[PDB]
Order: structure tokens, then C-alpha cells, then sequence
């Protein structure tokens, strides 16, 4: 009678956050706490913490504070875990399990485990070095790597864009070579995929004087273009 359903395997890239599930069934939902145990392939049973539903209140074991995150749907009966910014060493089988207290508050029945898996010299030269512009003509700026920035997984492209303003730190302008990050004119255009990327300014203006960097960034490996350093003319 007593049942818990939990969610499909994961397969992630480093970095990313997952979120699983388990549904309750055969017992007041409330009335018993979820537990949540971690255990990394060969090894043993690790406690990660609780969820009560009655109050959504949860204990954790200290040293999974900032990386598992538990909580509760009591409509639904179903308790949910939240890993964020997946290391390799969060690579294992995550257990559901009820805990009851007319057992000792042993965990009386278990999920049958979430599996989650983890898993995933270079050149960046652009240019020109640098290029004077006319105000509002339209700017154009190279970048390529030694290797293909493309992902043929997950379909992205890892290269970012940068504007670098006289005297101010670095900004983000463009990530996934395409997309624009909030707060950014639209102006900025990044395109390009694998090998080539390119960044346009539509109509460029006095505040564009800058240097633009592009970078190839992926977990584990991060590498910064040569810049273009961009100065506006008169007209």
C-alpha cells in the first residue's frame, strides 16, 4: 500500500542544478517526515536531511547546506529536492525514504533512487586589433578558435562577449555566442557558431568607445580573445 514514486534519472553538465521529485501514496503524506539519503555508486548511505509536509519545516546534515534543498507539495504529496551547482562528487543515487517515529524514526519505506549523473592547446584570435567608426555606421568584429565552441549536445555554443568601457571592469554583453544578457542595448548582435563568431553593433555611438573581448567558456577551461579596441568618429 505504502508507495514512493520517485523521478527519472538526470544527466547534467557541471555547474547546472537538478531537481527531483517523490510522490507519496498509501499514508497521510503529512504524517510522517521524507528523508533524503545520498549514495555515491560504490559507496555507502549518506543522511542528507528532512522535509516535514505538516510544517514544511527540514533539518539538514550540515554538510549538504547550500547544495541540497528540500522541500514539500502537500496537495500533491510529493517532496522535491533541489542539488544546485552540480559537482562531479554529486554524482550518485538520491533515496526518498519515510521516516516514522512508531518505528524509531527509522525510514520505514524507501523510494526506489534518482539517478544523477554529472559530466560534461586552445587559440582564441580575433580582430581587427582595432578600428576607428564613423557614429552610427554599423561595426563589425571577428573572433575565432583553435577548436569548435559547439556543442552538439546540448546545441550551444560556449563563447562569450565582453565590453570593456576606459577605466571599468570587464561587462558581460552576449553568452552562448548569441544571446544578449539583460541591460544590454540591442545594438549588440553576437552570432557565429563553432569555429567563427561575430559581433555586430547596428548603429554604433559615442558610448561604444570600448574594447571588446570574446572568450570561449566552458567549466574547467576559460580563455580570453586577443579584443578589439573600438573608437567612434565623427559624423
Amino acid at each position: 500500500e505504502v508507495q514512493l514514486q520517485q523521478s527519472g534519472p538526470e544527466l547534467v553538465k557541471p555547474g547546472a542544478s537538478v531537481k527531483m521529485s517523490c510522490k507519496a501514496s498509501g499514508y497521510t503524506f503529512t504524517s510522517y517526515v521524507m528523508h533524503w539519503v545520498k549514495q555515491k555508486p560504490g559507496q555507502g548511505l549518506e543522511w542528507i536531511g528532512y522535509i516535514n509536509p505538516y510544517n514544511d519545516g527540514t533539518k539538514y546534515n550540515e554538510k549538504f547546506k547550500g547544495k541540497a534543498t528540500l522541500t514539500s507539495d502537500k496537495s500533491s504529496s510529493t517532496a522535491y529536492m533541489e542539488l544546485s551547482s552540480l559537482t562531479s562528487e554529486d554524482s550518485a543515487v538520491y533515496y526518498c525514504a519515510r521516516g516514522a517515529y512508531k518505528r524509531g524514526y527509522a525510514m520505514d519505506y524507501w523510494g526506489q533512487g534518482t539517478s544523477v549523473t554529472v559530466s560534461s592547446d586552445l587559440v582564441m584570435s580575433q580582430s581587427p586589433s582595432s578600428l576607428a567608426v564613423s557614429a552610427g555606421e554599423k561595426v563589425t568584429m571577428s573572433c575565432k578558435s583553435s577548436q569548435s565552441l559547439f556543442n552538439s549536445r546540448t546545441r550551444k555554443n560556449y563563447l562569450a562577449w565582453y565590453q570593456q568601457k576606459p577605466g571599468q571592469s570587464p561587462k558581460l554583453l552576449i553568452y552562448w555566442a548569441s544571446t544578449r544578457e539583460s541591460g544590454v542595448p540591442d545594438r549588440f548582435t553576437g552570432s557565429g557558431s563553432g569555429t567563427d563568431f561575430t559581433l555586430t553593433i547596428s548603429s554604433v555611438q559615442a558610448e561604444d568607445l570600448a574594447v571588446y573581448y570574446c572568450k570561449q567558456s566552458y567549466y574547467h577551461m576559460y580563455t580570453f580573445g586577443s579584443g578589439t579596441k573600438l573608437e567612434i568618429k565623427h559624423h
